[PDB]
């Protein structure tokens, strides 16, 4: 017996509107032949790709990571910047392709610009050093007389970026990164970073790399507690039995509470509000190359719509979060020199980022849950969910109150449900839904077939008290008031 009880009239706190934010590195094609494809005809003035630009802006990225992962900690910005055609062709550790660089900072603002995006910047913290993390804020935010705010007008940019958030450093504890060092290491370094940066400038917000380690985390939050703004979580899931997959959105969440609890131990850090920043976060089991253009289908997307609702009701704690990337690598629109699709991930954002609310109102489901014991992330590391819900849903409404989006999904693939939901003095209205959801739990887009996972719309009949059946493996939004 499910059930769900909305009361518009409670709020319970607000919705970070920067939890649908998105990624986007210098890996494989997520930049070059992505959203920056040079004198192609489907590109226009400035290298962007017209047909990824329009799906980018339909979903309305809030904020966007850049310019990497482990792309980040070799990278010496300097060489993104001034005429292109001059710019050094260096050699990527990361991923092991040269770097043109001509797709550089002020190329990247502008791009976030275009899109309506907050710029998040990375800073090199494997070959780099403290003196070129000031620079590259120099040359981004303060408008004095220095010598890197006056590149920035001499190349574009008299006016100050203003990019906002600052992530220090990218998974600097693994072995795999450029550079990487140990939580001691690391810990006093983030504390360095972020000490001064800020001096020079106060405003900016910072996001010191946290992971599965709890003694590293600890050892972050206990050195830079005090001056930091969130902590990163890294988080990758994925396996080919559906449940295994979906079921995962409840694992990220007892992961996240963890980390929070961790913060809530360091007397420094919780006495600031330190928060979390799920900065990196997808599916990703398939492809290990370096390339990682995984083939999405709606089983994934489902996870992705999950995911979604659940930061839905936690953006008190996980204020900022951004998808894997939106583009090849691991991304979320595939590209093709010729065209585009979007894969169910993509979808997943389409429905809840058009058809979400700014706060969260009293929302209670009631759900038959199961538990769960599967594998991952592509080395199928083993992990075991719960009491997980077959049920789950997140109630918003507007800013100006006008509006009400009941967000559910229904994670069972051979079910539909007819739950009675019911929402606190309603009365009758002639509310819409817009639910996705396709053929089978593998359905997905192609070059042919754009639209074999996608959104429809209905219309429906609701009153204070009545019943909407969802289909399996759906993720539906009824959009009343």
């Amino acid at each position: 017996s499910y059930r769900i009880v909305v009361d518009p009239k409670e709020v319970v706190k607000p919705i970070s509107r920067h939890i649908y934010g998105h990624f986007t590195e210098h890996l494989g094609r997520c930049i070059y032949g992505g959203i920056y494809e040079e004198g192609s005809p489907l590109s226009d003035e400035r290298g962007f790709r017209k047909d990824v630009l329009e799906a980018v802006k339909r979903i309305k990225v809030p904020n966007l990571r850049w310019p990497g992962g482990n792309f980040v900690s070799n990278y010496h910005w300097e060489d993104g910047i001034g005429p292109k055609d001059q710019r050094p062709v260096r050699f990527d550790l990361a991923w092991q392709q040269e770097e043109t660089n001509r797709f550089g900072t002020d190329e990247f603002i502008e791009y976030c610009r275009e899109i309506g995006a907050e710029p998040y910047i990375s800073i090199n913290m494997g070959t780099g050093t403290l003196d070129e993390a000031l620079h590259w804020l120099e040359y981004c935010n303060g408008k004095g007389n220095t010598y890197y705010a006056q590149l920035r007008r001499k190349y574009g940019h008299p006016e100050p970026y203003n990019v906002k958030f600052w992530g220090i450093g990218n998974e600097m504890y693994g072995e795999w990164q450029v550079g990487h060092m140990t939580a001691d290491e690391y810990a006093r370094a983030a504390k360095e970073y972020t000490k001064w940066m800020k001096v020079f400038d106060p405003t900016i917000k910072a996001i010191a790399v946290g992971c599965d380690d709890p003694i590293w985390n600890l050892r972050v939050l206990q050195e830079a507690g005090d001056v930091i703004d969130f902590i990163s979580y890294h988080f990758y899931t994925g396996s080919d039995d559906y449940y295994e997959t979906v079921s995962t959105v409840y694992l990220l969440k007892e992961r996240l509470i963890g980390v929070k609890k961790l913060i809530d131990m360091v007397d420094t850090a919780r006495k600031r509000g330190v928060k979390i920043a799920l900065d990196e976060w997808n599916v990703w089991y398939r492809v290990s190359d370096n390339k990682l253009e995984e083939p999405y289908d709606l089983k994934d997307g489902i996870f992705a719509c999950g995911v979604l609702v659940l930061l839905q009701k936690m953006s008190d704690i996980v204020p900022l979060a951004n998808l894997a990337q939106l583009v090849n690598a691991l991304g979320a629109i595939h590209t093709e020199k010729d065209g585009l699709i979007l894969t169910p991930v993509y979808k997943a954002f389409e429905l809840i980022v058009n058809h979400s609310g700014e706060k969260l109102v009293k929302t209670h489901v009631e759900s038959e849950t199961y538990n769960i014991e599967g594998v991952m992330f592509i080395n199928k590391m083993p992990f075991s969910v719960e009491n997980a819900p077959f049920l789950d849903a997140a109630a918003s409404i507007s800013e100006d109150g006008k509006k009400l989006f009941i967000a559910v999904v229904n994670y069972r693939k051979e079910d539909a449900l007819k739950v009675p939901i019911r929402v606190e003095g309603l009365g009758q209205k002639k509310a819409t839904v817009y639910t996705l959801t396709g053929p089978d739990v593998n359905a997905r887009n192609t070059m042919e077939n754009p639209n074999v996972v996608d959104i429809t719309s209905e219309t429906i009949t609701v009153d204070t008290e009545f019943e909407h059946t969802f289909k399996p493996f759906s993720c539906s939004v009824i959009e009343v008031e």
